[PDB]
């Protein structure tokens, strides 16, 4: 009885993308996760359904991981790696033109809280990140999809509660939420059009 | 001095449609040269003139300029991501003309990577960079009278005629609209200061 079942996580191998990754799996989800060739999925870990090998920024893959979806789940990132990027940029207009070539119109695609916060006062270490994901939030906004744009201060290790707050078009009251909840409202957007054209902010205070 | 007649170079792109559409709301006589001419809106403002070809085929870009007083540049090359010449090809075909037919005032767009430190441009954003950096140095060679304009991230935020112009340097925030930055293009053309001056438009938008 899924309306949605069948989705596409970018991103999976990351650390919202596994627990996500886990999330979905047991809540039901027929996933397909588009994994770059060096970097497959941990053994031990819960199996997607669908496996593609390859790379965001060649639009055959995305195609090859968007056809036959309802909706795409977007956790892409640099990991450490704090250098001038358009990974998320180019990878977002990949998406968004399979998507629209395939009849997908649902995605949630992570960027950061920042895009929220007064722009001169982003640390300038992640200025170069954040400048990208300014840049796939835009592509993501112009695209028409169904777009949830989820925009997460930072990113923690903390339990998966499903008690976090979500903030709609703003700042939220506390300056974290846990990778687990993170990935949990990726999955809860999927099951409701209500934030859809929005920006959220999801963040809890672990106690 | 007074500008009535001016050519854009890239009106259809996403700069160059607000900067056509407010030039010819405030009275600019337009000339556009577009390689399709239903790229542009079948609604609302539209041109004086439209040349239909290529920046890469000189006598194209010579009936464009041909009678004008200024010259808008506007041109991309979004989807390039090694090496290429388009913009700076273009550009030298631009000064060849605005010269044969005496038109001494361009208004160009780079971007404001050409104020950083080349380790801030993106790996596959160098190329179009580098023909950045290559255009400017055939506008700033031509001895024609240059406006540099280096923008920030262009955003879709509405007009608001309120931003900022930073001389030969970097303001503090890091975004135009580009309806903004298509109304700097225009004013631009009504005054001297920038000539020889590179300008980053920004503006704190919420
Ligand atoms: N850390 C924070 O506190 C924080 C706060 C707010 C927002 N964010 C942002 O939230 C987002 C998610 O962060 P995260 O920590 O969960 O992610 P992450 O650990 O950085 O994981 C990034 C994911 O993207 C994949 N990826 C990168 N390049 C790819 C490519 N060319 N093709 C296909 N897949 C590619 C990675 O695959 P590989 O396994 O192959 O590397 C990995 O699965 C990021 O954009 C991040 O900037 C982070
Ligand atoms: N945030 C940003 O996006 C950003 C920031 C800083 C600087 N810049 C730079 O600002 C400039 C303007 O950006 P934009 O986004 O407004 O441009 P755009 O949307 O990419 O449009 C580029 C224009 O150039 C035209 N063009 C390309 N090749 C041509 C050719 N051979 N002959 C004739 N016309 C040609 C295009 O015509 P067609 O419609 O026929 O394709 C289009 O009208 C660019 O140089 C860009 O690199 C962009
Ligand atoms: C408290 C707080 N932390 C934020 C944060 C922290 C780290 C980040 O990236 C780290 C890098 C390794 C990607 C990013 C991003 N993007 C955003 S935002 C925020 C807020 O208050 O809004
Ligand atoms: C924040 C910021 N964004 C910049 C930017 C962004 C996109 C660009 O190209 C778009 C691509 C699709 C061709 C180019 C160029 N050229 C430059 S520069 C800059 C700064 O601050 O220096």
């Amino acid at each position: 009885h899924m309306a949605v079942k069948k989705i596409a996580i970018f991103g999976a191998t990351g650390q919202t993308g596994l627990t996500t990754l886990a999330q979905a799996v047991q809540a039901g989800y027929e996933v397909t996760v588009l994994v770059r060739d060096s970097s497959r999925l941990p053994s031990e870990g819960p199996r997607p359904a669908h496996v593609v090998v390859g790379d965001v920024l060649q639009a055959a893959d995305v195609d090859k991981t968007v056809a036959g979806q309802d909706a795409v789940i977007v956790l892409l990132g640099t990991r450490n790696d704090l250098s001038p990027t358009t990974v998320m940029s180019e990878g977002a207009r990949n998406i968004v033109a399979a998507m629209k070539a395939h009849g997908v119109d649902k995605v949630v695609a992570c960027t950061s809280a920042f895009l929220l916060w007064d722009p001169t006062k982003v640390p300038p270490r992640l200025q170069a990140v954040t400048d990208d994901h300014i840049r796939m939030h835009k592509v993501l906004r112009e695209s028409g999809l169904k777009y949830v744009a989820v925009m997460p201060p930072h990113i923690g290790d903390q339990p998966l509660t499903g008690a976090y707050t979500v903030t709609l078009d703003g700042r939220g009251p506390s300056r974290v939420i846990s990778k687990h909840d993170l990935g949990h409202f990726m999955l809860r957007c999927l099951t409701t059009d209500e934030y859809d054209g929005h920006s959220t902010y999801p963040s809890h205070q672990y106690q």
